[PDB]
């Protein structure tokens, strides 16, 4: 008898107009129900509700259009992951510091808010709308559905630890790098010498050194005889490259890099903290400021600005 209008959406942009019975549960008429992130399944609708939207799963063919249109994504399992960690993002602060969105420490969350602030380093493009979308809030201040969708896209929850070269693969995953392109050549004194091309993302991730320069005089690396070889960098086209190693003693100097991450810990815990050259050196660990004119440090990934490069 006693009903309320509310939207049902997968996508926050197209509504779909649903009355619902105020005397049986969302779950019981929806199937799985959000507000705003918080799980509703199990809860009678409220006066306080009407006119609202909720998300709901992509249960029939116009709801499964929609949501693969805006995520990019047919994970049974994404919609409610995303929700789930939204309802903890919300409730995260996100300072300005030195002119970049950053993430105030909460649930392990330092390696997004290293991810965060690389992110606006760096020249890339979101595939996805919902990423699009979320990157554009982010950027001006309103990180939170940004966060929850990095923690969907990377099946993380919120609270687990994460590595930051993982987070930026999933994300460059759905990045437009198409344009990108390495070439390398691998030379062994058995072996003879061995091209190859790189796209997409495997042209600007390298893990094995921290150094741009060094790739391009040349690293060692097991060949197939049991002889080392040597890999070296002979052209780069990319707006970036990230270099990436486990983590090192490693000294960062002004004007050679554009950003990079430190990680103190053990493969089970630790912290991460981003390093920018600027007009200075800042470090930037969650809200927290501080800035020097050198720096040591336990350094995982360092991010170079590029356009071209042939050896
Ligand atoms: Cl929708
Ligand atoms: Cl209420
Ligand atoms: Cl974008
Ligand atoms: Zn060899």
């Amino acid at each position: 008898v006693r009903t309320i209008k509310v939207f049902t959406t997968v996508d926050n942009i197209n509504l779909h107009t649903q009355v619902v019975d105020m005397s049986m549960t969302y779950g019981q008429q929806f199937g799985p129900t959000y507000l705003d992130g918080a799980d509703v399944t199990k809860i009678k609708p409220h006066n306080s509700h009407e006119g609202k939207t909720f998300y709901v799963l992509p249960n029939d063919d116009t709801l499964r259009v929609e949501a693969f249109e805006y995520y990019h994504t047919t994970d049974p399992s994404f919609l409610g992951r995303y929700m789930s960690a939204l309802n903890h993002t919300k409730k995260w602060k996100y300072p300005q510091v030195n002119g970049l969105t950053s993430i105030k420490w909460a649930d392990n969350n330092c390696y997004l808010a290293t991810a965060l602030l690389t992110l606006q380093q760096i020249e890339l493009k979101f595939n996805p709308p919902a990423l699009q979308d979320a990157y554009y809030r982010a950027r001006a201040g309103e990180a939170a559905n940004f966060c929850a969708l990095i923690l969907a896209y990377c099946n993380k929850t919120v609270g687990e630890l994460g590595d930051v070269r993982e987070t930026m693969s999933y994300l460059f995953q759905h990045a437009n790098l198409d344009s990108c392109k390495r070439v390398l050549n691998v030379v062994c004194k058995t072996c003879g010498q061995q091209q190859t091309t790189l796209k997409g993302v495997e042209a600007v991730m390298y893990m094995g050194t921290l150094s741009y320069e060094q790739f391009k005089k040349g690293v060692q690396i097991p060949c197939t005889c049991g002889k080392q070889a040597t890999k070296y960098l002979v052209q780069q086209e990319s707006p970036f490259v990230m270099m990436s190693a486990p983590p090192a003693q490693y000294e960062l100097k002004h004007g050679t890099f554009t950003c990079a991450s430190e990680y103190t810990g053990n493969y089970q815990c630790g912290h991460y903290k981003h390093i920018t050259s600027k007009e200075t050196l800042y470090c930037i660990d969650g809200a927290l400021l501080t800035k020097s004119s050198e720096y040591k440090g336990p350094i995982t990934d360092v991010f170079y600005k590029e356009n071209s490069y042939t050896t």
